[PDB]
């Protein structure tokens, strides 16, 4: 197996190129062996609506079975529904066969062993098990398990909408179309579906609500139908995008402001986690409500680990991953988060635009990307962490370098999916935004004067 598919948060391949049926078998063997090493013979297995799903999942299942594992086959489900399985069934282990928000040929594996979502050296450990042949051998089993109807009822019975709402739902031809418009309707909503047919070809737009062009269709539909809200889901349903009645894109860091208020009001002193890509305004808002704001690393697995470590009741990422522990299980779930958004918005007399514009805004840049190399990106960060001068600010190095100034903040960190440096800037003024960009541009040039800085 190529070593590049083994990533910080999970396993990510290109089927035919870097991922084959055989490697999915061996990944299955490795995961069963880790589960058994942690005392867990029971593993749930789910797959998204990708074309290579049926081919690779039988291989994954066979790998696990060949360890002596008792496999619970949940079939085709959103990612969070797999996580739900590994919470409500016998076992605390689970593998999701998905290629997230990526183009059709991509697939991969999100992995939970004995309650813990694997990351960093644990993903690598799986690869090393195969190379070493440190693998269990046994005669496992496979039980068919229809889990979706139970997930559905779990949400419906806990969500209490105060008024009817009309919602455009965009599933981008991903697997959220298996449940999202159905469930949202059951909550007491009228749903206008967009691209809700599961088609692994993605003939319309890539199922990636993180990009604004993938929300064009949703925004027009909201306005055209006088819908109260628009919602978008990514390929596997662990990310949510939010649009207002007037077509305003609500980024997940401002979405997390509304949730934090909500969660913290029933839970004084609750720890609330956000990633380093999120507005500094979250810190203030969380503290304002008597919450404890915990800034952490980008990446779903790192966040979930952080939640168990801190006992946080809620977490959010700038990518669209939102993790509810309160009234839930603590995994990222775009579908459950949507449900929590709708409950809160239905309890208010104002429209979604005005609910969200009540909160403070700063001049914000879009996430910036500089392509470097896989063998340079961490070294650039380390050089910046060793050598860089930022002036007066609060310097955070937990993930790249973030510096919070009184009137804004800048960030630079290495992606864990691509050979890129990821940057973000926020400020009160254009003047201050430029000052911070110039600070960061000069620190990057000082590490490598040939670095292409587009700010
Ligand atoms: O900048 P990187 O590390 O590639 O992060 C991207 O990768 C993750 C996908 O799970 C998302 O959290 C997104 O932020
Ligand atoms: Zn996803």
């Amino acid at each position: 197996l190529p070593a590049s598919i083994f990533r910080a948060y999970d396993i990510r391949g290109v089927v035919g190129d870097t991922l084959t049926a055989e490697t999915a078998y061996w990944i299955g063997r490795a995961i069963g062996s880790e589960s058994l090493a942690r005392g867990e013979p029971c593993v749930a297995v789910g797959r998204d609506g990708r074309l290579s799903g049926p081919e690779l999942v039988k291989q994954l299942i066979q790998g696990l079975v060949d360890c002596g594992c008792q496999v619970s086959d949940v079939g085709m489900v959103p990612t969070p529904v797999l996580y739900y399985a590994a919470n409500v069934l016998e076992g605390k282990s689970g593998v999701m066969l998905t290629g997230s928000h990526n183009p059709p040929d991509y697939n991969g594996f999100k992995i939970v062993v004995a309650g813990e979502t694997l990351a960093n050296e644990q993903i690598q450990a799986l690869r090393e098990r195969i190379e070493k042949n440190d693998l269990a051998s046994g005669v496992g089993s496979v039980e068919q398990v229809d889990i979706l109807p139970r997930y559905f009822k779990q949400i419906r019975d806990d969500i209490a909408m105060a008024k009817p709402m009309k919602v455009v739902v965009d599933c981008g031809n991903g697997v959220a179309g298996v449940i999202a418009p159905q469930l949202i309707e059951a909550l007491g909503c009228s749903v206008i579906p967009l691209y809700c047919e599961v088609d692994g070809n993605f003939p319309n737009h890539h199922p990636d609500p993180g990009k604004p062009e993938n929300l064009k269709d949703l925004i027009a539909k909201v306005k055209a139908e006088n819908a109260d809200l628009g919602l978008a889901f990514d390929g596997d349903g662990d990310r949510v995008g939010v649009v207002t009645n007037t077509g305003t894109i609500i980024y997940p860091d401002r979405l997390l402001m509304l949730f934090a208020k909500d969660v913290v009001s029933r839970n004084p002193g609750a720890d609330i986690i956000f990633d380093v890509k999120c507005t500094r305004r979250l810190i203030a808002l969380i503290s304002g409500y008597g919450g404890r704001p915990v800034m952490w690393k980008t990446g779903h697995s790192l966040i979930k680990k952080k939640m168990k470590e801190t006992g946080a009741l809620l977490a959010g990422e700038m990518s669209g991953h939102v993790f509810f522990k309160e009234r839930w299980f603590g995994f990222d779930d775009g579908i459950y988060s949507a449900a929590r958004l709708l409950e809160i918005l239905s309890q208010d007399q104002r429209d979604s635009e005005h609910v969200f514009s009540a909160f403070p805004s700063d001049i914000s840049t879009p996430e910036i990307n500089i392509t470097v190399t896989e063998d340079s990106k961490f070294a650039i960060i380390e050089a910046l962490q060793r050598d860089a001068q930022w002036g007066e600010g609060n310097i955070t190095t937990l993930d790249g370098v973030r510096v919070d100034y009184p009137k804004g903040w800048g960030l630079v960190r290495a992606s864990n999916t691509t050979p890129v440096l990821v940057l973000r800037f926020e400020a009160d003024t254009e003047e201050e935004l430029e000052r911070i960009k110039t600070v960061f541009r000069n620190q990057l040039k000082a590490v490598d004067s040939s670095l292409p800085v587009p700010f």
